[PDB]
């Protein structure tokens, strides 16, 4: 008696907000597809976090029922009762990526992190009474975005490059002009093909409404345009959080095929649902179920990145090593 074409995880701890960002890296197909090419043949499956991740995605992609992780928890040693709540997804994503991103060096797939989810950016410093100004280009995997005071994703984003005013007891230190005042802001070089915005929800947790659409245009918060692409997003998953600060359920919203057809992932629990209910109802009431990271996918990007996922795109190497498993703990 099944359904939806997606299976769930399974519900074994306060992991938090982990099940939904498994699902979130699960549709981001090109990199699913990464990760099963990685040189694992030789690792402990108890203590490599490169193989756990293989096989949460084989289990995801194969399996008729909820997925488990605790080989994954033990993988990065995550265990303690409350080691998911004094971690934010942020970290989590670092954990997890950091580790397949070194993996993935000297294959024939290693730079599919940063490819994905690296983008460029610009840190400047001008002062205003003496001439010196200080540039550092910078790389980031995702974006924070203040929340409070905001109505739309568009005034976070206005905020984040606004100018900053360097005074009195602020004043920089320009080395040979001593202290003074300057203006400090930011300027975005280049969006990455799959763009992961956390919404600084958490501080306390902040439920006041935010909104977010579908079609995200961010053009205009780059230095230089380059029609052949302009940066228009489309709107992937939506990672949810119920409740107050230490008060949850996590749940994650996708249209894993970019199709604008949604289903909501609750645990082991996966069923269609309307864009209403994935985008409009998650915005943040006047009640608090509400959103805490978005994942959009340029529209230039989308076919590659939502690339098809057949079962022969894992190693026959993997696939045995796996399925033994299977057989070891059948006999239980």
């Amino acid at each position: 008696k099944k359904h939806t074409g997606y299976v769930g995880l399974k519900n074994q701890g306060a992991t938090c907000y982990m099940n939904s960002l498994l699902q979130t890296l699960f549709f981001t197909n090109q990199l699913r597809k990464a990760v099963y090419m990685m040189p694992t043949e030789g690792d402990d499956s108890s203590k490599s976090v490169p193989l756990a991740l293989q096989r949460v995605f084989y289990e995801l992609q194969h399996s008729d029922k909820p997925v488990g992780t605790k080989k994954l928890t033990k993988s990065f040693g995550w265990e303690t009762l409350d080691s998911f709540m004094q971690h934010d997804v942020q970290e989590l994503c670092r954990v997890l990526l950091d580790n397949v991103e070194n993996k993935m060096k000297g294959t024939c797939v290693e730079g599919t992190i940063p490819k994905l989810f690296r983008g460029k950016m610009v840190s400047y410093i001008q002062c205003k009474e003496v001439d010196y100004r200080s540039d550092r280009r910078e790389d980031y995997y995702d974006i924070q975005l203040s929340i409070k005071g905001k109505k739309n994703i568009f005034e976070s984003f206005v905020d984040y490059v606004a100018v900053e005013q360097l005074d009195g007891d602020n004043k920089y230190d320009a080395g040979e002009h001593g202290l003074q005042e300057a203006e400090k802001g930011v300027k975005f070089l280049t969006l990455p093909p799959v763009l992961h915005l956390q919404l600084m929800r958490f501080m306390i947790k902040i439920n006041d409404r935010f909104e977010f659409p579908e079609q995200l245009p961010l053009d205009e918060f780059l230095q230089k345009t380059d029609p052949k692409d302009p940066a228009n997003y489309i709107l992937h998953a939506v990672l949810v959080h119920s409740g107050d600060n230490h008060g949850g359920h996590y749940v994650v919203y996708l249209n894993p095929k970019g199709d604008g057809k949604w289903c909501k992932f609750d645990d082991d629990v996966v069923s269609r649902c309307t864009k209403e209910e994935a985008i409009e109802h998650n915005y943040g009431g006047h009640h608090c179920t509400n959103a805490y990271m978005l994942v959009y996918i340029r529209e230039s990007k989308l076919s590659e990145v939502l690339q098809a996922v057949t079962d022969h795109d894992i190693p026959q190497q993997l696939v045995e090593r796996l399925q033994e498993e299977k057989r070891i703990e059948a006999q239980k």
